[PDB]
């Protein structure tokens, strides 16, 4: 149900050049997880009923923010600002979603389709829309399903975004990587989740909730057994997330 | 542009009986200003663009709240709770707006028309929608005009709600009554505003802003000279406020 806007050839050229620059920058700076989180969090403020929030450039340097546990988003936007300045024609909204797409790609993840044309709108979303790491399956459905409009499949696949990166005690309070290879986009998140707690590795209560739900659990099993299937569902879910409220939502 | 819902005869009977009970209670308890503020603040959270917030029972005992400077709303709902319990058929939304209407009437104000049928909806509005007493004319238009959808005339007339009551240093931080007769609904708010500061009396920066605006100021002058005209415009504005998002907004 999407109808993507037309952008100029010059806009399209800037998207391609920015995509390359983002690859090199993100790879060199080792900041893929931070960038994926920035993109996903920006997009995740969308509420379908009111059609407010979503990936529309509302988070930017200097952030903003406020918003806690969390923290780190401020660093991400500052890191990207010099690069963004090289592409004044691009909206911040597009730039940050493209960074998220690139973050998945340069860590070896699937190639998430990207369509340009998001407009930067004046007011940021209200707070309290982000998921709470201490809560469970009902809460996940409230946030990703009732508010964002994503499916149960999307919830499990997107949770696999935790396959890269780590929590920090000075940010959320949780601490450490979900995986033994936290710069490699793979299905290890699901394998580690299944095998229970392991020293050095993190599981949020929100991750564990996937294990006890009769719909989520079989997907966790599927993804743990089949990385190709995880990649396919992940790319579909990330694309939908990145396009919430855009070109029809 | 209103189409009021049908309510049962029993509902209508409860409205009439509650209205009488509210008169006696509010008069005896000397809480008209607190009740007017409760009604007006509840209604004032409405945002026309998203059709969220408004007078829909979202503030209630035990409050809730949070929301500061402010404070006092908690007292108001607790005060009304035993009376509300005598009218289980009425929505809290209707009950609180009726209390606001009665508050104006028992202090000698105009008779604001009341239509029943507001439904109590699950989620409270987001915060930050209430007006800031330290700000000026542009801010008032942002809040009452852009968000609520009220006119410049409505803004000045409704500001006259300050003709009853007082600020408290432990609540907002401001202190004292706007008028020498703070339980009498009259046009004294405008007279005191015009005459400048007087010992014992309060003026918020938001009140003073009415004086410097080329649209607001002539209305302040008009209301100060003609209480009948103030009453007419006030009743119109209070009715609109009390019905935001209801029966079409
Ligand atoms: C399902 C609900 C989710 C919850 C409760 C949640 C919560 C969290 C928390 C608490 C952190 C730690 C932040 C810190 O301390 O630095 C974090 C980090 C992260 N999140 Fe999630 N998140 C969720 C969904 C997602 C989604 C859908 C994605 C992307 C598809 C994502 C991507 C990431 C990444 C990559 C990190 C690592 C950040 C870094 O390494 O600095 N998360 N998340
Ligand atoms: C125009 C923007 C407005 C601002 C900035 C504002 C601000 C305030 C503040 C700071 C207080 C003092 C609270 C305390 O310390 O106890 C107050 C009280 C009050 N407000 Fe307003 N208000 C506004 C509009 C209105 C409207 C539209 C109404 C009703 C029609 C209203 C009715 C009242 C009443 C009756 C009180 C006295 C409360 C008491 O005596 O406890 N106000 N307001
Ligand atoms: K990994
Ligand atoms: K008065």
């Amino acid at each position: 149900g999407k109808s993507y806007p037309t952008v100029s050839a010059d806009y399209q050229k800037a998207v391609e050049k920015a995509k390359k620059k983002l690859r090199g920058f993100i790879a060199e700076k080792r900041c893929a997880p931070l960038m994926l989180r920035l993109a996903a969090m920006s997009a995740g403020t969308f509420d379908k009923g009111t059609k407010t929030g979503g990936p529309f450039g509302t988070i930017k340097h200097p952030a903003e923010l406020a918003h806690s546990a969390n923290n780190g988003l401020d660093i991400a936007v500052r890191l990207l600002e010099p690069l963004k300045a090289e592409f004044p024609i691009l909206s911040y909204a597009d730039f940050y979603q493209l960074a998220g797409v690139v973050a998945v790609e340069v860590t070896g993840g699937p190639e998430v389709p990207f369509h340009p044309g998001r407009e930067d709108k004046p007011e940021p979303p209200p707070e309290g829309r982000l998921p709470d790491a201490t809560k469970g399956s009902d809460h996940l459905r409230d946030v990703f399903g009732k508010a964002m409009g994503l499916t149960d499949q999307d919830i499990v696949a997107l949770s696999g975004g935790h396959t890269i990166g780590a929590a920090h005690k000075e940010r959320s309070g949780f601490e450490g990587p979900w995986t033994s290879n936290p710069l490699i986009f793979d299905n290890s998140y699901f394998t580690e989740l299944l095998s229970g707690e392991k020293e050095g590795l993190l599981q949020l209560p929100s991750d564990k909730a996937l294990l006890s739900d009769p719909v989520f659990r079989p997907l966790v099993d599927k993804y743990a057994a089949d990385e190709d299937a995880f990649f396919a569902d992940y790319a579909e879910a990330h694309q939908k997330l990145s396009e919430l409220g855009f070109a029809d939502a």
